[PDB]
């Protein structure tokens, strides 16, 4: 089984448009942002112009393949798979994928992409030139499928929340935290969880 | 039924150049838009600078199939199904949508689909630095199809018309209704349903 | 016949890349500008950002079809019909269409195809900011069809030039005429018939 | 034989990514650049945003029909056939085509493209408000095809440098000639001929 | 074989999902960035705007013919043959590709792709308006694929540094190099190659 016979399966057994969903039990999405930088804040307006990685990770088994006698993971376009159809509650622009939408598929069926995305957002800025800094807050989650159908969850919190931060930055990293939510909103019946993230930053000193 | 069995249905049998009318019997579409953020205004030009959701709704009965032994809700791309071509009259710009473009579809067929909306407009601004603030007006409906065919009708008065509201805002609502409307143009035969909505805000005194 | 069956035979018959001429017989077009707003000004630089809804008519007789029983019309979208080339001979930036790409067809095999466009322009701005104001000319017609292919010809004079106006518009309109003029290139060997829009406006005073 | 059997045909048998050259010859390919406007100058960053008509020829046979009883041109979409893969070589930003991309087809195989860009260039913009003007030259040749392939040539010196430029512009043209050159590149093994175009021109007095 | 034959059959054949990885053998990729100009520096914010030829070579055999008596190169569209997933890890936006998005091949696999990139980058900026001027590091590597599937590696650093450099840009080049590096992440298990070119670059005096 070469890299071409496996990515060739995929591709012609793979359904972008169906949640890789196993029973009523949800799929299982943990994700996780990566700071690169911090562009441009405005503490009049609220508004942070913001560069991360949104480091998502799922399962989908239909993509499984023994590969003891070949290759454990290939990159797969996004558009071959399923991917989750996560979304920034309170992002003002839309994201601006910087690089290839490219996502790497293990052969038991993990799937994982990790996009560097640019993007504005709106949350608190006050305090960004201050010692204790502003405390953005970002908030991500399925758009159209509820807890029972996709479930989010954050992950690695050991990492050094600022190694893949720009030095050149115009700011820095005070910490970064990130807590799951689930939601009810009165617009809508079932629950939605989302990943909240807490960017403490300040301008450099 | 699983998932892929439904979507794998609706997108075979599924024609979006087609509007779902039964008989003389016009296609009735809510739309129901709940404001996120005011981003720019500009008194001097009456140019506003928005997002909000534009919660659309109707109804497709050629999607409906029997969900007594399977899921009742599966997210299907806008793409696969005909969707409202609606318009927002006063638009200054075009619609930045900014979530993943996946409507809601119910066994019944009914149809939810609610993108996060940036768009320009151009209305009355005059006053939004005052404590009864300014009245900005948005007309929405059919482009092509007029009353018999498509018939746009408001929603939920209820909902505080600010619970989705970004609390960063430099500004602040007072008050949001929406009436429907029925205008018949000198340029065009027969007559035209628009919902009009009334954003009643003011910057932060 | 309904709506389905209709759409479906335009589908399936058309030919978006022919023109539908009989004979040696031109295709008799009419384009009416229709101004909604006037956005930006700059009477140094001869420059205008303008919206309006370019009404666009002519005849497809291949899209006829019987409708004794049956509706007259249907809305079909542009990329499925033939669309005559036009284009603003003096246009700054390319057409931001801000409305659903849809046609209007009759039974007959007329069609209307009426697009809400912003869109720069480069013309005559001096005298915005006075009572005479100023004229500003815009001319459009086939890029690449002669009028023994293409001819275009204004439309209706009566209807109130500003009654599809923005009134929140800094600015205001004293007058609009549409006259069509036949050009001959020394680039090029045949005529091209254009509608010349005469946009007198001015600073609202 | 209609249009539509020739358009049909030549979208059927027509191949996009074939270079229509006959045995080891080149496809002579003629550039000629007609200013229309000069919209935006800055001597300090010399840089220029003008809009120009890149009238473009060239020959591609297997396109030739028989006109003997049957329409002599038709316009063709863009991508139903080959184009050169002209590139300015000192463009700052991407072509923003103005108008329809469509070609003209002569029966003998004969193909023009004049389309309308607008497109910023890095050239010399000093002495832009001198009696003697400014000299920005734009230099544009195929990007992957060198001399034996394609071969670029100027055209038609008589024609008035400004028959076509806008007369509202903030600026007027002196003169426009246009040197053909053909340079071999350290980086590159062949030689890759290019027309050289400049545009002498001034603010206005 | 005609040209018409080696696209339609690379076209027929060529797989760009696929990795012309042959063995554990990774593919050897060269990137060699040369600036054509320098367009935007922010001391400030550390942000620079440039344009530059990302010049990148790799073999595919699979993509080899016999041009023992055929043409041996051809110019192909991205779109159909495999490309390296590169990214530049401190782009501050995506790529504008100015140029077309072809590539050339040659009879033996090799591919040569070398489209000119206009892109905001986060890097050291302070010194521009100096002698020694400021160094700008910029680093760009396969995004999905580590060191055993994907290898990048600089090249001739003969030719002059600023031969294809823009004489009119505000700033002038001291020297440019390209030190290849391989970095494993915490995040990330295997080890990821990626070219550090260093833009050693000031303002004009
Ligand atoms: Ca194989
Ligand atoms: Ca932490
Ligand atoms: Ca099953
Ligand atoms: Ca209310
Ligand atoms: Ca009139
Ligand atoms: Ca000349
Ligand atoms: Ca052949
Ligand atoms: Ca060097």
């Amino acid at each position: 089984f070469d890299r071409a016979d496996i990515l060739y399966n995929i591709r012609q057994t793979s359904r972008p448009d169906v949640i890789p969903t196993q029973r009523d039990r949800p799929v299982a999405v943990s994700v996780s942002l990566k700071f690169i930088n911090i562009l441009e804040v405005n503490e009049i307006t609220n508004e942070v112009d913001v560069v991360f990685w949104q480091q998502t990770t799922w399962s989908d088994r239909t993509l499984a393949w023994n590969s003891s006698h070949s290759p454990d993971q290939v990159s797969v376009p996004i558009s071959s798979l399923w991917v989750p159809d996560l979304a920034a509650y309170n992002a003002i622009s839309k994201p601006e994928v910087l690089t290839p939408q490219l996502a790497r598929v293990v052969s038991d069926g993990e799937v994982l992409y990790m996009p560097s995305i640019r993007q504005r957002f709106s949350c608190d800025v006050s305090g960004v030139d201050t010692e204790s800094g502003a405390t953005c807050r970002i908030k991500i989650g399925s758009w159209t499928h509820h807890s029972r159908e996709i479930s989010v969850d954050p992950t690695t919190e050991n990492s050094d929340d600022s190694e893949y931060f720009s030095q050149y930055s115009r700011f820095e990293i005070l910490d970064v935290t990130q807590k799951k939510n689930s939601v009810t909103y009165s617009c809508c019946p079932e629950a939605y969880e989302d990943v909240e993230v807490s960017l403490n930053f300040r301008k450099k000193g």
